[PDB]
C-alpha cells in the first residue's frame, strides 16, 4: 500500500503542484540574485625596472601605493635610461585601488593577453616560446610583507599569427596572437595579491629568444560572483533538513511495514542518501577556514552523485519489467550496472586530476602540452557521445517497458485503480527522461562553460525535487 497506488488523484495534484512551485522558484532565484556566476575582470600590467642588486635574494615590486615601483613610460624610454634586458619586471597588484579580494569568491581563473609589437627585426620563431619567470605573494595587512605563495618557471608555446603586411608602414602593430591559459588557484583567502613576472634572455640556453619585442602583458581574470555563491550556499544548506527530514519520513514508514522490502525501496533509498550526501553543506567552511582541497571534493561529490544517479535510472527503469524480472541481487543486474558507475566516475577524472596536480603547480593546466589539448578535446567528445548512447539506451528501456505493459492492461474498483496505476507510471516515466535529459545537458553545459544565465540553481532544484517526489511517492500509506 505505497502513496503511489493509494493515493487520490485529488492528493496527488496539489503535491504536485506545490513541488513544481518550489522547482520555479528554484529556478529563477538564480537570475534574480545572481544572472551569471562568473565575474570578468581585467588588469593591466604595470612594467617597473630594478636596481639589479637582488640575484642571490629575491625581491616583490609594487606597481601602486605606497613605496611603488620605477614605472618605465615606454620600452623606447628605457633606451635614454639605457635600460638592459632582466631589469624589465612586470607586476599585477591583483585587487584595484580602494577594494579588496573576498573569500566568497571561490576560486580565480587566469588567462595572459599579449601585445607583441611586429617588427621586421624580430620575426617570430616557428617554434617560438616565452620561457617566462613568474612569482606570486599574498597580504592581508596593508602595511605587511608580501608572503611567497609561488616560484616557477612555467612555459608556454606561442599559436600565433599576423595577417597584416610586413611592410614597415604595419610595424608598431601588435600581432593578433592568442591568450595563454595562465593559473589557477583552488580558493580565495587574502585581501591582496601580488603577481611580478620576468623573462630573462639567455642565447646558451634558449629562453625567450626569437619571442619578438613583447611591448606590453595583459592579465584577464575570472572569479565566482559574490552574490552567486552565497545564493548556492545557502540553497544547498535550505535543501538539507528537507531532504533528511523527507528521508526519515521514508525510511521509518517503510521500516513499519511487516515484510522485508525489495530491491526497489533499497535503491531509492541509497539514491536519498548520497542526494542528501551531495546537499550537505561542507563547503561553508571555505568562508570561516584556509582550508583549500574542498574545491576538488566538490568534483568528487559530483562524480559520486553521478555514479548513483545514472545507475539509478537504469535500475528504477530495469525493474518495471516484469516477465520472469525482479532478481533478489544485484547479481541479477550487475550486467548492465557494472560499467555505468565505472563510467561515471571517468567523466570528472580529468577535471579532478586538472584540480589535484594544480595544488602542487597552480599554472599546470591540461592545455598546455599541445597534444594535452587534443585529447581533451578527444575526451570532451567521447564522454558526449557515450553520454548520449546511454541517454540513448535508457529510452530503449524506457521503449521496451512501455511495450511489455500493454500485456497486464490487454490481458469499478479495478477499472479506476489498474487505469490509475499505468497513468502514474506514466507520468513518473516521463519525469524520468525528461529529468535525464536535463542532466544530460547539464554535463555537456558544465563542460563547456558561454552561458551567461544561472540555471545551476534551478537544475539542482529539480534533482532535489526528484527524489524528495521518488521517496513521497513509494512510501506506504497511511491506513484508510
Amino acid at each position: 500500500g505505497a502513496i503511489i497506488e493509494n493515493m487520490s488523484t485529488k492528493k496527488l495534484c496539489i503535491v504536485g503542484g506545490i513541488l513544481l512551485v518550489f522547482q520555479i522558484i528554484a529556478f529563477l532565484v538564480g537570475g534574480l540574485i545572481a544572472p551569471g556566476p562568473t565575474t570578468a575582470v581585467s588588469y593591466m600590467s604595470v612594467k617597473c625596472v630594478d636596481a639589479r642588486k637582488n640575484h642571490h635574494k629575491t625581491k616583490w615590486f609594487v606597481p601602486w601605493g605606497p613605496n611603488h615601483c620605477d614605472k618605465i613610460r615606454d620600452i623606447e624610454e628605457a633606451i635614454p635610461r639605457e635600460i638592459e634586458a632582466n631589469d624589465i619586471v612586470f607586476s599585477v597588484h591583483i585587487p584595484l585601488p580602494h577594494m579588496e579580494m573576498s573569500p566568497w569568491f571561490q576560486f580565480m581563473l587566469f588567462i595572459l593577453q599579449l601585445d607583441i609589437a611586429f617588427k621586421l627585426n624580430n620575426q617570430i620563431r616557428e617554434n617560438a616560446e616565452v620561457s617566462m619567470d613568474v612569482s606570486l605573494a599574498y597580504r592581508d595587512d596593508a602595511f605587511a610583507e608580501w608572503t611567497e605563495m609561488a616560484h616557477e618557471r612555467v612555459p608556454r608555446k606561442l599559436k600565433c599569427t599576423f595577417t597584416s603586411p610586413k611592410t614597415p608602414e604595419h610595424e608598431g602593430r601588435y600581432y593578433e596572437c592568442d591568450v595563454l591559459p595562465f593559473m589557477e588557484i583552488g580558493s580565495v583567502a587574502h585581501k591582496f595579491y601580488l603577481l611580478n613576472i620576468r623573462l630573462p634572455v639567455n642565447e646558451k640556453k634558449k629562453i625567450n629568444v626569437g619571442i619578438g619585442e613583447i611591448k606590453d602583458i595583459r592579465l584577464v581574470g575570472i572569479h565566482q560572483n559574490g552574490g552567486f555563491t552565497k545564493v548556492w550556499f545557502a540553497m544547498k544548506t535550505f535543501l538539507t533538513p528537507s531532504i533528511f527530514i523527507i528521508m526519515v519520513w521514508y525510511w521509518r514508514r517503510i521500516t513499519m511495514m511487516s515484510r522485508p522490502p525489495v530491491l526497489l525501496e533499497k535503491v531509492i533509498f541509497a539514491l536519498g542518501i548520497s542526494m542528501t550526501f551531495i546537499n550537505i553543506p561542507v563547503e561553508w567552511f571555505s568562508i570561516g577556514f584556509d582550508w583549500t582541497w574542498m574545491l576538488l571534493f566538490g568534483d568528487i561529490r559530483q562524480g559520486i552523485f553521478y555514479a548513483m544517479l545514472l545507475s539509478f535510472w537504469i535500475i528504477f527503469c530495469g525493474e518495471h519489467m516484469m516477465d520472469q524480472h525482479e532478481r533478489n541481487h544485484i547479481a541479477g543486474y550487475w550486467k548492465q550496472v557494472g560499467p555505468i558507475a565505472v563510467g561515471s566516475f571517468c567523466l570528472f577524472i580529468f577535471d579532478m586530476c586538472e584540480r589535484g596536480v594544480q595544488l602542487t603547480n597552480p599554472f599546470y593546466s591540461i592545455w598546455t602540452t599541445d597534444i594535452g589539448t587534443e585529447l581533451a578535446m578527444a575526451f570532451i567528445i567521447v564522454a558526449g557521445i557515450c553520454l548520449c548512447l546511454y541517454f540513448l539506451f535508457l529510452c530503449f528501456m524506457v521503449f521496451q517497458v512501455f511495450r511489455n505493459i500493454s500485456g497486464k492492461q490487454s490481458s469499478k474498483v479495478r477499472r479506476l485503480h489498474y487505469e490509475g496505476l499505468i497513468f502514474r507510471f506514466k507520468f513518473l516515466m516521463l519525469i524520468t527522461l525528461a529529468c535525464a535529459a536535463m542532466t544530460v545537458i547539464f554535463f555537456i553545459v558544465s563542460q563547456v562553460t558561454q552561458v551567461n544565465s544561472a540555471f545551476f540553481t534551478g537544475i539542482y532544484g529539480m534533482w532535489n525535487l526528484y527524489v524528495f517526489a521518488l521517496m513521497f511517492l513509494y512510501a506506504p500509506s497511511h491506513k484508510n
